[PDB]
């Protein structure tokens, strides 16, 4: 059990040892269309590539290139779109692959600018009688509401198909009190917010994958899928504590490079994890 194995990592402080051994057992599958050079401004990171496999291609017949993952937990019956904070180019290829996919719900773990520095462009509309429209993939987002709290703020928004008329609800889950530096202390707010993102229907399978982002789509983004497929896994399995955090991270390092990013991060979703459990048993 977990709870046991977190105490003897903790007391021995081994966590960038288990870190070390997880990136050394990760897979590693091409990434040939990520690195051609007419991608090269659709990248944030030249070291965070989409493997091809597993890669969202968009429906445009000039350049289908997003950066974006589909991770498919088959046993938990859930998927992820994980993807990069979107580029001032890539803000419309954003929204049409939400379009395209038939996502209900977009997860963003960052804030616009961190550190003194943009993590991301400001891809949706801060004011109902302001909307955007995105020219290159004929799509305008308008804001319908905005309920802000202490640690997160969801937004509700219309994103409608100038070329066939056609309007979506999606959902905006914005967690917004991430520190600059290292990991939250306590895991309770983000629990709480991944609660909320489970009661608004957005994981479920009526609907297409949510998509998760940060700044690279790797560590944060990494952190909220792991939590929630562990606990989800803990109400599928006749022995809860079958469940190894460490196997489920390498499967879902199948679909994307990266996803948990320090020992740090490693750790608070062990924490997560064995703190989500109490509000599951
Ligand atoms: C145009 N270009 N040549 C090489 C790399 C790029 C590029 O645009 N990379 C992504 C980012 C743009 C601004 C912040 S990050």
């Amino acid at each position: 059990e977990m709870e046991k194995e977190f105490e003897q990592i903790d007391k021995s402080g081994s966590w960038a040892a288990i870190y070390q051994d997880i990136r050394h057992e990760a897979s590693d599958f091409p990434s040939r269309v990520a690195k051609l050079p007419k991608n090269k401004n659709r990248n944030r990171y030249r070291d965070v590539s989409p493997f091809d496999h597993s890669r969202i291609k968009l429906h445009q017949e000039d350049n289908d290139y997003i950066n974006a993952s589909l991770i498919k937990m088959e046993e938990a019956q859930r998927s992820y779109i994980l993807t990069q904070g979107p580029l001032p180019n890539t803000v419309g290829h954003f929204w049409e692959m939400v379009w395209e996919q038939k996502s209900r719900g977009v997860v963003m773990l960052n804030r616009v600018m961190e550190k003194g520095s943009l993590k991301c462009a400001q891809y949706w509309p801060q004011k109902e009688e302001k909307e955007m429209i995105f020219e290159d993939t004929n799509l305008k987002l308008t804001l319908i509401s905005e309920d802000i709290k202490s640690y997160y703020t969801v937004r509700q928004l219309e994103l409608e198909n100038l070329t066939t008329q056609e309007t979506r609800e999606i959902l905006h889950f914005h967690y917004t009190t991430w520190p600059d530096f290292g990991v939250p202390e306590s895991p309770a707010s983000f629990l709480n917010f991944l609660f909320k993102v489970r009661e608004s229907g957005s994981l479920s399978p009526e609907h297409g994958p949510v998509v998760v982002h940060c700044s690279a789509g790797i560590g944060r983004s990494g952190t909220f899928c792991l939590a929630d497929t562990c606990l989800l896994l803990m109400d599928k399995r006749k022995d809860p504590s079958s469940v190894d955090i460490k196997k489920v991270l390498l499967e879902m390092r199948k679909f994307r490079m990266g996803l948990i990013q320090t020992a740090d991060q490693l750790r608070f979703s062990y924490l997560a994890v064995i703190e989500g459990a109490k509000f599951i048993m």
